[PDB]
């Protein structure tokens, strides 16, 4: 129970950081690297809106569409070595990882 | 590995019909049993607002990440009502 709790308890966090970077001022103060938030590169900013794209489910298949995400964020939350995009599945958790950590967003 | 994504993957079919029922006008074809929704009672209503309300996350943040998933985690161990819904492919056709 606590580990798959913890499991899905990721994945909602992993969604929410991703819907705060659809702020503008979220994303240049990371770009910038300003008032406590981490400075990301913009290969990093680029990676996080590719996986924003490609983990939202939508109605035309739709479960297709579910199908593709729920792989993506299996491979994210349990640090695969397969790539997205130009880093591992590993090195994409870890920013995650970081931006929650930070507590920026908070 | 199949396990774990299948679980996943209910998370996110649930959250898709959730934000799909926000629309008034598939609320309306849902309260009416209408263009092929089946018809809801307010006890399936109450459900579903309680519901959706408990699972948003939201930033002042981790006490309502883990109320969120352990609502989740209850449900896919309301999951008979996600499951008719997305079985009845009315989502499908609406849009």
């Amino acid at each position: 129970t606590i580990a798959e709790t913890a499991k899905i308890r990721e994945v909602l966090i992993i969604q929410n950081v991703l819907n705060c970077f659809n702020d503008d001022q979220v994303r240049s103060d990371f770009l910038n690297g300003e008032n406590g938030a981490k400075k990301l590169e913009n290969t990093e900013l680029e990676l996080l809106e590719k996986f924003f794209i490609e983990t939202q489910t939508r109605r035309p298949s739709f479960i297709a569409t579910a199908q593709k995400s729920a792989e993506l964020f299996y491979s994210t939350i349990n640090a695969r070595p397969k790539s997205f995009g130009e880093v591992s599945f590993e090195k994409l958790r870890s920013l995650f990882q970081q931006i929650q950590d930070s507590g920026y967003l908070d």
